């Protein structure tokens, strides 16, 4: 595979590219719910939802030093009753086989085992979080404000910015891998011009098998909140 | 899905996005070979061998009525030590669940049952045909010549238009369909500008599910040659 791109507009209920695992369901408003509602729609403690595309993407070849660029752009709106809303949700590339690790459920943000969540030798996976939930003395990691986070093996991002949660509002979302520079580039906005920046310096090949998989993970525990996928376009070539 | 693209400059041993079917493995040459060799790399008699992509393409939307337009680019060469070789390659789109007939190792290229193979009531395929071998007494449907042909439900073609099987040689070929005016075109060369031009109205919603799969297929009967797919792009927009 040398290329591959794949876009949704929105999400169909009929879907037939893309791995479910946990909670996430698509709504009848064609919005790709990741964490768990009740009978109402309301969000539920103690949920994880993630999707997968079912095409594999070849990061890397061995054989060759070749590495892939990407370009993905995703669009996502939280929603919640409460104060302190949680836990977030994450864009992220992982081995094709990578399934909701056990206690993931929270701060964790679906991405994570509590034994290993800060043991880079453990894990592999590029994450990129918008993280709405900070209490600092359960999500230790943190800083004490909402941010989005470039993460690297570790629910620990490498590089963080201060962010805010609008409650019920669109984030628009630009992220991108240059394998040249070996940057993880990421822009968002808000629709009345808010923006975000943030980039991290990591060569992929280093943190990631060969062939991954891309998707999305989200995630609630003691406290929660709708985390709803709206959109998705993904682009990568192997140079 | 509202968009999907792939390509393979050359094919990878070890390709993740592939289903293979029947004889069809990847050579030490990034060829994809799809019909059996012995052990010396000489063609055989009886064999049949498939690829589809992993990913699945929303062809139409019942609920929209939304047509998808495709553009496919590929290219292969046929080798064989006999006057006669068989039996020929096809790019075909078929349901996501199609598995090579029995009794298509010969003329029916791999797509189609001796019982139905000429009952389109009973099959769902289109396929574009790059056939070599047209013995007037089994292959009773064809040309008496090598042709290209468009396919559809039948292998007997729509379509046809000669053709000239250059020994070794690869062609490289354009398959578009368009959902507007409802028209297959096909364009192939040789790298001496010998051009071949084929195209078949038909509306693809009326003989395909609204999820497909797309690839390719070759077989050989009593008569044989290789059959070496050496590229493969594909492009898909939901309109
Ligand atoms: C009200 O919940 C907060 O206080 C509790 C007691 O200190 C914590 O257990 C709780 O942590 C859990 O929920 C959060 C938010 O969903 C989650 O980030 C964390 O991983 C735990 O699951 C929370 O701090
Ligand atoms: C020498 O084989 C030709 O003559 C035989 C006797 O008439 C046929 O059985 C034979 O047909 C089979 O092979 C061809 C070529 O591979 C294939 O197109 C056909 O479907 C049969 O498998 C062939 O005509
Ligand atoms: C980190 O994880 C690896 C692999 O599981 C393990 O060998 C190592 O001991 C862990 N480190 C700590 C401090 O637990
Ligand atoms: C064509 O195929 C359909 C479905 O298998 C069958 O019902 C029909 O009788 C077939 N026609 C003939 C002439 O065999
Ligand atoms: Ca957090
Ligand atoms: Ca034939
Ligand atoms: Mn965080
Ligand atoms: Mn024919």
């Amino acid at each position: 595979t040398d290329s591959l791109s794949f876009s949704f507009i929105n999400f169909d209920r009929d879907e037939r590219n893309l791995i479910f695992q946990g909670d996430a369901h698509t709504s009848r408003n064609n919005i790709l719910q990741l964490t768990r509602t009740d009978s109402n729609g309301a969000p539920v403690r103690s949920t994880v939802g993630r999707i997968l595309h079912s095409a594999q993407v070849r990061l890397w070849e061995k054989s060759t030093n070749r590495v892939a660029n990407f370009q993905t752009q995703f669009s996502f709106f939280l929603s919640s009753p409460l104060s302190n809303p949680a836990d977030g949700i994450a864009f992220f590339i992982a081995p094709p086989d990578t399934t909701i690790p056990s206690g993931s459920a929270g701060g964790l943000l679906g991405l994570f085992n509590p034994r290993t969540a800060l043991n880079e030798s453990a894990n592999q996976v590029l994450a990129v979080e918008f993280d709405t939930f900070f209490a600092q003395n359960s999500n230790t990691w943190d800083p004490n404000y909402q941010h989005i986070g470039i993460d690297v093996n570790s629910i620990r991002s490498s590089k963080v910015v201060r962010w805010e949660r609008r409650e019920g509002k669109t984030l628009n979302v630009l992220v991108t891998y240059n394998p040249s520079t070996r940057t993880i580039d990421v822009v968002a906005t808000y629709p009345d011009g808010q923006r975000y920046q943030l980039s991290h310096v990591v060569d992929l090949t280093t943190i990631l098998p060969e062939w991954v998989r891309v998707g999305f993970s989200a995630a609630s525990g003691e406290q929660f909140q709708t985390h709803n996928l709206e959109s998705w376009s993904f682009t990568s070539t192997l140079l």
